[PDB]
């Protein structure tokens, strides 16, 4: 039982996100592809991916990794930016790390947007062969048919869901919505498993709600059950998790 | 000594970004007066005309570095701001120490490769305190006066005899239009002509490969002898003495 290491299937990449290895080795899978990420190198995770991922941490005491996921405004508006300044390979690229680039990812605010996303210009400008990125960046920025899903279910994630709800919110067929679902492969009981247990990772971390408590935010019955579907979905417990990234 | 220069009537014509490596500088514009020191960055507004007092600490070396956008990094640079951060003489010319982690990036800027230069102009201003002075100037100086039209229209013959009828012809305009117009930005066709041809010949000087003759034919005036007085007139220095002190 390494508690270095552990194995999570079904990541979903819900905001852009710029990631530095700064306690781990990283394996990613997804789509019979790998990509490795070593120590001390900054990733990028396309918005909209699933990944498995085996990690191994060098020191317990402290989290895996630090991360940077972009909310929706800051993700379009460093895509305008970009845009005016200039498979699973382009998709998922890792870099490694100066002093002069890591100092810049000591200074980010989360708070001051105009300054975070100065920052990634910055940033950007110092990678080579940075357009693997700036696609990414957009392709990750129009929203697809999917998000829309995403979004009419984000409201009232505890609601009683059907495909019919959702084709009637659309003014379409059920088979128009799921054949549209599929095309972005994935279909809407994915989708909302994939919402009830993103959030549920999320509220885990905060370490400030109960199991049942949890359970009952993302509209599930029972904790019991929770924990069964959260197991069978990510590939440990909720307790497990937690201890990992805590 | 020889180490300190005067210089009038000084346009500038692209948006400017100025660090006094080597110089005290004492700048004067609408009736003003701005102290940059040693190891300061300058932000100079497009359009302002100035005169400059400088003081070089070191005499064998080039007073100062200068970084000047053209019209394409200019509105580009507009455009990011505006997308990153939305929509009287103190806010044209602005100085402001640059830290050392800074001062490498101003080392670090490289003017051949446009995408990597307006990135780093992005990431130096959000490093700034109260920097909207600054976003103003460069917004500010991004629209196109009814000056810089004129000026676009000169440009195309600087050798042309020009006057303000055929000015006024090729805008469609009576000529009390175009004085009016030029009036209400504080400016009249003489001036800018005359600012036009100083600011080309001043350039061409710094180039060292082109004769005070050439440079007189290229601007459009008639003799060597008489571009070397106005010049003089214009700048209060000498053309040899203004290249001896950038060369």
């Amino acid at each position: 039982e390494e508690k270095e290491t552990i194995k999570i299937n079904n990541i979903m990449i819900a905001k852009y996100t710029v990631l530095y290895t700064s306690n781990c080795i990283m394996d990613i899978y997804s789509e019979e592809e790998k990509i490795t990420c070593f120590s001390n190198r900054l990733v990028f995770l396309e918005r909209g991916v699933n990944i498995s991922v085996r990690m191994q941490k060098q020191i317990l005491s402290e989290k895996p990794y630090v991360a940077f996921a972009l909310n929706g405004d800051m993700l379009r508006h460093l895509k305008d930016a970009l845009m005016i300044i200039y498979s699973m390979s382009r998709k998922i690229m890792t870099t490694e790390v100066n002093k002069t680039l890591l100092d810049e990812l000591k200074n980010i605010n989360s708070h001051d947007n105009s300054a975070f996303i100065s920052s990634l210009i910055y940033l950007i400008s110092k990678l080579e062969n940075n357009e693997k990125i700036i696609e990414s960046i957009y392709i990750s920025s129009v929203s697809f048919f999917s998000d829309k899903v995403r979004n009419l279910i984000e409201k009232d994630l505890s609601r009683k869901w059907t495909l019919g709800i959702i084709a009637d919110a659309f003014n379409a067929s059920e088979i128009t919505i799921r054949k549209r679902l599929e095309s972005e492969n994935t279909n809407f009981n994915q989708i909302l498993m994939q919402l009830r247990m993103s959030k549920a990772a999320l509220l885990l971390l905060e370490n400030s709600y109960q199991i049942s408590q949890i359970s009952n935010m993302i509209g599930i019955s029972s904790a019991s059950y929770f924990i069964r579907i959260f197991n069978k979905h990510y590939g440990v417990t909720p307790k497990q998790f937690f201890t990992y990234f805590k």
